[PDB]
């Protein structure tokens, strides 16, 4: 591992991320002034748990999308079998959709972009679920302070995805290799940009997973009874 190959790492890691981060950063942030009205508000608690469970599973099916292609562009993942692309997927697409969330949440009022506007977790009420809303928004705002720069989220999604520790891989010393790979590239960019603080203020790989699992349990007894098919790009 030279110094340029760790270094066309991070960059190619970098442009995958730009190609398939589905929200430019420039909009979320100049979006913050628009925020769903008291009205508004009131009218997404009106809906039924069933629409407001299609509404973000449009949503959450939308956002893994883009995770999926973030993967397909990240250096070596192609190159494994379909077992382990999918076992990797299946483990870790939601995690980092729950890290991408950071960039669309504003510390200053608890808020995330949603259905194109600013609303904090009152806005799902219908849903329920009003404790895992409130961990799911806890969590983002600890990665808020933190300040999370656009290539460190690339970098650390990427870490998310490739671990060569999920049961059910069938060439665990590739995913190793890309793994070391990967975790050279993020530490070495750390030091690039004088970030090496970050590392021990990110939240246990735990957390984040206990988090999706409590999601993905409540996902499934919600498409249990309602389906339905999105898009695709
Ligand atoms: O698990 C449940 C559940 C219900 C709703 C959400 C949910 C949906 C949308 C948002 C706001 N989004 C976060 C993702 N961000 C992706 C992104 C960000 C930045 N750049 C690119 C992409 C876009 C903004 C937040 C939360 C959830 F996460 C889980 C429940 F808890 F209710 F039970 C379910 F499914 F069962 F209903």
């Amino acid at each position: 591992a030279s110094l340029t190959e760790i270094e066309h790492l991070v960059q190619s890691v970098c442009k995958s991320y730009r190609e398939t981060c589905q929200l430019r950063l420039e909009d979320l942030l100049r979006q913050r002034s628009n925020i769903f009205s008291r009205e508004e508000v009131t009218g997404y608690q009106r809906k039924s748990m069933w629409e407001m469970w299609e509404r973000c599973a449009h949503h959450l099916t939308e956002a893994i999308q883009y995770v999926v292609e973030f993967a397909k562009r990240l250096s070596g993942f192609m190159e494994l079998c379909q077992n382990d692309q999918i076992v990797l997927l299946k483990a870790g697409a939601m995690e980092v959709v729950l890290v991408r969330m950071c960039r669309a949440y504003n510390a200053d009022n608890r808020t995330v972009f949603f259905e194109g506007k600013y609303g904090g977790m009152e806005l799902f009420r219908a849903l329920g679920c009003s404790e895992l809303i409130s961990s799911i928004f806890d969590f983002s705002h600890s990665l808020s302070a933190l300040h999370f720069s656009e290539d460190e989220i690339a970098l650390y999604t990427a870490l998310v995805l490739i671990n060569a520790h999920r049961p059910g891989l069938q060439e665990k010393r590739k995913v190793e290799q890309l793994q070391y790979n990967l975790e050279l590239a993020f530490h070495h960019h750390l030091c690039k940009t004088h970030r090496q603080s970050i590392l021990a203020k990110l939240p246990p790989k735990g957390k984040l997973r206990s988090l999706c699992s409590q999601h993905v349990e409540r996902l499934q007894i919600f498409q249990h009874l309602h389906p339905i098919v999105v898009q695709a790009a």
